[PDB]
């Protein structure tokens, strides 16, 4: 089964998450895992002057999403929605839509926020778009036991893994957060191989 | 695979849809299909006086949901949410939740409204609860060609089948609505068999 | 202006919150603030054997919601939705709906969850129902500065105040949580008096 | 009060709706009404080749949103979300957010879809972003009587006006759709005047 982790990250928090998802997915015997990022939409100079992080994952084309059995989408929040970059990219999947190219493919979503607010809404509102493509939607529920832990500030929801970046972007994904992310990749890769070999 | 069509209906619109869903699911050779209803929560005499429809379907218990590989939930809208009767029933699945009894099972949703408004929000707000149980969420996308017909008033969304009951409840599910409902039953059942045998 | 804080609470966390909302609302010159709870739907004996908390707020009728200028709804989550009790109560507002009794009234929502997951979805999915009644929806945004604080586990979202009850129900609303709740009551009471005197 | 009708349109459906909204808002004597569009993000030549409609409305800047008492946002759907063009624009309101520049301002949303699906989800997913800015969210409920008509295919929801463009974009907003749009403009404008003078 082929698994794409398709993400947008400006400052690396979703990048770090995407890597953990990919690691989880790679634990599954029979899973081919690929990590790509969606195109930047900001002018390059503005991206750099805002301190955007350069990334080594290659940029995806809309067209190549058809090659996968499971796509795990990562996006930071922009006010409770997916980022403009992820939105812009999904807006170019109209050809895939008309041909039913993503229909019945597995989809799962992970997110990042500055201070937590909007992390559920970002995921569930991404699910909407996935549903229009007829993708099978995979939440993670409460299998990841870190989800019960209210002793420390922690991303992660039954809807998909999340990370809390701090208001100033200074926080890094915590071990509990990355554990949920790895769980998500492995669970979805498992389902992918179950259905597609 | 075992497929439960679990529904709530007061005036029979969801009940009719539920039979169409069961009918589609039954086309799938590996699929054992059962139709049950959630308990009425209204006093029996207020229900009669309101003109409520009597229904032959057996009443489900919360516990028996664990016995199935896929549950397709039918509910009328109450102001853009599932009905209090469906909510009440799902609020009694806390034991199933704690044991992960519905985790990884397939879930799909269909709905009915008086005049169309809230039909999307009912389905996707229902998906939220399904996600807490770690259920795999199954939208229908646009495989059902009737979803492209805008020549007549008709329910059905990429999220799941719907019906339009009319302001006074006098409309009956149309051929196109029932056909989307059958498709949804077949699609979910085929996925249930693909996953579980 | 008259402000109703209308809540459901089984174990007191939303009750404690509702009291803080009411206190906030009472700081506003010209605001008449009333606190009532919706009816219990569980059999009384089961309510007691589950350790349900007895409450001194009187039970509201659906009919009396028409008397207010602003209604602040409090509910704990049941899997990312409002509780069955709140759902059941709102389902009896069909008379108010047909007469436009809540149309243009202010509405705001606060929630409680065991471990955080579903707290955004509970609020925004309650907003849906409020919208069908034509209520003006009041989120709190980021005016409450505790919302920037990622140093301690903390409820509260830009959508409305929330509290984290702990998996076992043992946590009590924190000062930061109650501060956001008080903010919400006062902000909404302010708007109520601005519009209605 | 100053009322901004801010929209994105590729094929003119939202543009037509936007003019109807402006028209309704202008009926309110205290209301100064301005119609602006968000920038196109497609290369100018891809836009022409796609058959995009040229539009006379001035292009808004993110900053000038601060100047208004009420903003009514129009966007076509992209798979159940606002369009990438609207998302991109709203992603540039981080300065306004940090200064609380839109806090307490009125917000209301209208949408357009090819065949109806995603019309609710587009509006309410847009409300999420509005809530992060602390905007007061203004749904239309069922004051517009056309919302009770199920005799013809027509957009319009309790969340805000919508139009149905057809699969090929050939439908024009109907009389009933435009009338819901006018109502929404009038209602929001009257609220803007009631709050701000
Ligand atoms: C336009 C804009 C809107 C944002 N909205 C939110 C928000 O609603 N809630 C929040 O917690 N953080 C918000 N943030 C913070 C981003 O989500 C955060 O910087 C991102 O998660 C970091 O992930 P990345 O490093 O992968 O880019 C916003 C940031 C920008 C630039
Ligand atoms: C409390 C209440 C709330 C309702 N809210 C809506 C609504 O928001 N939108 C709508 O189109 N119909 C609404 N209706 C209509 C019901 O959804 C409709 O009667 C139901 O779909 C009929 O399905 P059934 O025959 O299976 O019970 C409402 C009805 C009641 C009693
Ligand atoms: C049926 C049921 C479902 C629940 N679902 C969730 C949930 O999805 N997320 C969560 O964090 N807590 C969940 N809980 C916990 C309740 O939300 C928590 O006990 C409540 O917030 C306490 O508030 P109260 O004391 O006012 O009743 C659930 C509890 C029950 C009984
Ligand atoms: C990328 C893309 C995604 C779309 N997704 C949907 C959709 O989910 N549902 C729908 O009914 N129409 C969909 N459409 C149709 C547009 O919403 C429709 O063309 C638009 O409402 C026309 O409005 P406008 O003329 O103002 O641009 C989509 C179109 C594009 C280009
Ligand atoms: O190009 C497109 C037009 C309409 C739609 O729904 C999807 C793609
Ligand atoms: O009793 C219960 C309490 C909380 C929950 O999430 C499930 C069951
Ligand atoms: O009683 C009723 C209340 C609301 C509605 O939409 C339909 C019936
Ligand atoms: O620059 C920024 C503006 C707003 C926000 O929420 C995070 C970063």
């Amino acid at each position: 089964a082929k698994v794409l982790v398709l993400y947008y990250s400006m400052y690396g928090h979703i990048e770090t998450m995407a890597r953990a998802v990919a690691e989880g997915a790679s634990k599954v015997d029979g899973a081919e895992v690929v990590v790509k990022r969606v195109p930047e939409t900001m002018p390059p100079q503005l991206f750099e002057k805002a301190g955007g992080k350069t990334q080594t994952a290659p940029v995806a084309t809309p067209q190549e999403l058809a090659d996968y059995d499971a796509i795990i989408f990562g996006t930071p929040t922009r006010f409770g929605n997916m980022s403009g970059q992820m939105r812009t990219f999904l807006d170019q999947t109209g050809g895939l839509w008309a041909s039913g190219a993503l229909y019945g493919k597995l989809a799962s979503v992970f997110s990042s926020t500055g201070t937590g607010g909007g992390q559920e809404q970002t995921i569930t509102s991404t699910w909407t778009t996935l549903a229009h493509h007829g993708m099978v939607i995979v939440p993670i529920g409460y299998a990841a036991q870190e989800l019960f832990d209210v002793s420390q500030v922690r991303g992660g929801t039954p809807y998909g893994a999340t990370t809390i970046a701090g208001g100033d972007g200074s926080r890094q994904p915590s071990q509990e957060e990355l554990s949920i992310a790895r769980y998500q990749g492995e669970y979805v890769a498992g389902l992918a191989v179950k259905l597609n070999g």
